[PDB]
């Protein structure tokens, strides 16, 4: 599934993300956008094997099973193939115990490197939320 702008806003406030560990909906929406431009279908392998599923491109290196990570863990405790639903439940469960692991949303590096710190709330603005 490909979501609207407004659209991702909504699921996401509707499954618990708005403000989850002090991030406003406006920095997951931005995260989305660089991650997987919205695409639920989004997958991109590492140089280490390891590969990013689903809207917040989550890594099976820690987080997810997909059977060919050695060395992995699976700590969400899912199939990496559950974050590429159109249902956004399992990428969102998910996504709020990476950013409760310490670093915040710096796990996501295209948060770090195009999101944080910039006029995040402009990706909400306009949506009936
Ligand atoms: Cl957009
Ligand atoms: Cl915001
Ligand atoms: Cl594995
Ligand atoms: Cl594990
Ligand atoms: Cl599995
Ligand atoms: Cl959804
Ligand atoms: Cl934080
Ligand atoms: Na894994």
């Amino acid at each position: 599934k490909v979501f609207g702008r407004c659209e991702l806003a909504a699921a996401m406030k509707r499954h618990g993300l708005d403000n989850y560990r002090g991030y406003s909906l406006g920095n997951w929406v931005c995260a989305a956008k660089f991650e997987s431009n919205f695409n639920t279908q989004a997958t991109n392998r590492n140089t280490d094997g390891s590969t990013d599923y689903g809207i917040l491109q989550i890594n099976s290196r820690w987080w997810c099973n997909d059977g060919r990570t050695p060395g992995s863990r699976n700590l969400c405790n899912i199939p990496c193939s559950a974050l590429l639903s159109s249902d956004i439940t399992a990428s969102v469960n998910c996504a709020k115990k990476i950013v409760s692991d310490g670093n915040g949303m710096n796990a996501w590096v295209a948060w770090r490197n195009r999101c944080k710190g910039t006029d995040v709330q402009a990706w909400i603005r306009g949506c009936r939320l």
